[PDB]
């Protein structure tokens, strides 16, 4: 069904009091929950989202310069002046340079030189804050066992639920099975509110705050962003050795690759509609199952012949999947399905993960998939009852 193919799959069995089951979810996997006299339920954390992320600071990693100008004074002739000195968008540099008869001065002393160049940001990165109240977790719950395969359905057998730090509880409504209660809480170890959400050229990371604050790049505070004011423009703007009347101004190359190098190992994230999308958390949920019911408890056993349509396969966790075909028309009915070691008494052994298997189709030759938890050492998969039962040898869990 859902959980069978996933590698990071956990199994939780409920206890005799059929009320509470504790579970922990993560983005890589899913959990299969089995309770006595209850339908088996697969629970998966689907997405983790952050909303309303506020700009903290923006760093410019590629910039350019324009309108380069210089002013010079002969010695004893005062301070060099440019109108661009007071402009906040201009990087400027003032020095003293050797002057003389070669460069047009009466004396040979030091003359003042100033050089300014306009700063423009071509490409920048943006960091955003994460507030605890703005996290949301989406969880999918499914009933283990259905007539047709495939993971694309939304009906009485499946439910999608949404939880929030300020709304930690929710109810997933199945069909005749009833309802399931969810009380969820983040697991300790990864607090997203202690990280910054970093975006650079349609790529997204989760970074530490003190590393983000110490980045040696031009930056602005992420407020009043109509036209920005850039602090530390000198991190990308350099002035070469000065000669009389002029200084050369150069821009450093794009620093996107350097930031990429420094970002190795950082948690990666995504954007979905101005919502941050994370894949690294853990979520502890308590299941309230007192309202969960099986459906076909009082069905009569299927009496026609079952046939294996597929060779049974062993999953990564030692369970067995079996696809069968029922030629019967008398339905709905309960399919006899078990693991047996003593072939005469047919005493059930192992575990039946797909709880209360049933054929819901009234037509002939309906196909259905089963999951079983076999015991260690040789056993037999037994499907059906009577002289029409089918048997298949199996080895271990």
């Amino acid at each position: 069904i859902r959980c069978i193919g996933v590698s990071n799959r956990d199994f939780v069995e409920g206890m005799s009091g059929g009320t509470w089951v504790d579970v922990v979810l993560e983005h890589g996997g899913c959990v299969t929950v089995m309770a006595q006299d209850k339908p088996t339920v697969d629970i998966e954390l689907v997405t983790t989202t952050v909303s309303n992320m506020a700009e903290v600071r923006s760093y410019c990693y590629e910039a350019s310069i324009s309108d380069m100008a210089s002013d010079s004074r002969c010695p004893t002739q005062g301070e060099a002046y440019l109108d661009k000195q007071s402009d906040t968008q201009y990087v400027c540099k003032r020095t003293l340079v050797d002057r003389g008869w070669g460069n047009g001065c009466g004396l040979f002393g030091k003359g003042s030189l100033v050089t300014c160049a306009k700063f423009a940001c071509s490409k920048k990165m943006t960091g955003k804050s994460i507030q605890p109240e703005n996290l949301e977790y989406r969880i999918m719950l499914s009933v283990h066992g259905s007539q047709h395969s495939g993971m694309i359905e939304t009906d009485e057998n499946r439910a999608k639920v949404e939880i929030t730090p300020n709304s930690p509880r929710a109810e997933a409504t199945l069909g005749g099975f009833g309802s399931l209660g969810l009380d969820c809480e983040p697991r300790t170890g990864l607090d997203f509110s202690d990280l910054y959400y970093l975006t650079m050229n349609n790529k997204h990371w989760l970074v530490h705050k003190e590393w983000f604050h110490d980045i040696p790049l031009p930056w602005h505070a992420g407020a009043d962003t109509g036209t920005p004011h850039w602090n530390n423009k000198e991190a990308l703007v350099e002035f070469k050795d000065a000669h009389a009347k002029r200084q050369t101004v150069v821009v450093l190359g794009s620093q996107e690759g350097a930031v990429h190098t420094a970002l190795a190992g950082a948690l990666e994230a995504e954007m979905d509609g101005a919502k941050g999308r994370l894949s690294s958390g853990h979520l502890k949920c308590r299941l309230k199952m007192d309202k969960l019911r099986l459906k076909g408890v009082s069905y009569s056993l299927c009496t026609a012949a079952f046939t294996f349509t597929k060779i049974p396969a062993e999953t990564l966790h030692g369970t067995v999947t079996v696809e069968v075909q029922y030629a019967g028309t008398d339905g709905p009915c309960k399919v006899p399905a078990q693991m047996a070691v003593d072939m005469q008494t047919l005493t059930p052994v192992g575990r039946l993960i797909t709880a209360n298997p049933v054929i819901t189709e009234s037509t002939e030759n309906s196909k259905m998939m089963l999951e079983l938890d076999p015991p260690f050492g040789d056993s037999y998969i037994v499907i059906g009852v009577g002289e029409k039962k089918i048997t298949h040898h199996w080895h271990r869990s």
